[PDB]
């Protein structure tokens, strides 16, 4: 829901990355809808993965990225989390802020 994605695109996507170390951010962002959502929604998501409301997705909310879409879903492996944060975290503080998230989805 949060980001107004549909179940189908969400069930699709997860199937597509259910192997360990087959997760890829922009590919799942294309997939599940999010890379063509408005920037309002690209925020609504952000704040959902920010499970603890800190303003930031820390490395440990990032590895539970999937589960925000489906509870039973798998954790990301440590490499999968290391590339994302690698791609997201331009100021090197170890966690992703909104403006960084938005930035990595595009739009
Ligand atoms: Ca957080
Ligand atoms: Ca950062
Ligand atoms: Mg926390």
């Amino acid at each position: 829901s949060f980001a107004g994605l549909k179940d189908a695109d969400v069930a699709a996507a997860l199937a597509a990355c259910s192997a360990a170390d087959s997760f890829k951010h922009k590919e799942f962002f294309a997939k599940v809808g999010l890379a063509s959502k408005s920037l309002d929604d690209v925020k609504k998501a952000f704040y959902v993965i920010d499970q603890d409301k800190s303003g930031f997705i820390e490395e440990d909310e990032l590895k539970l990225f999937l589960q925000n879409f489906s509870p039973s879903a798998r954790a990301l492996t440590d490499a999968e989390t290391k590339a994302f944060l690698a791609d997201g975290d331009k100021d090197g503080d170890g966690m992703i802020g909104v403006d960084e998230f938005a930035a990595m989805i595009k739009a």
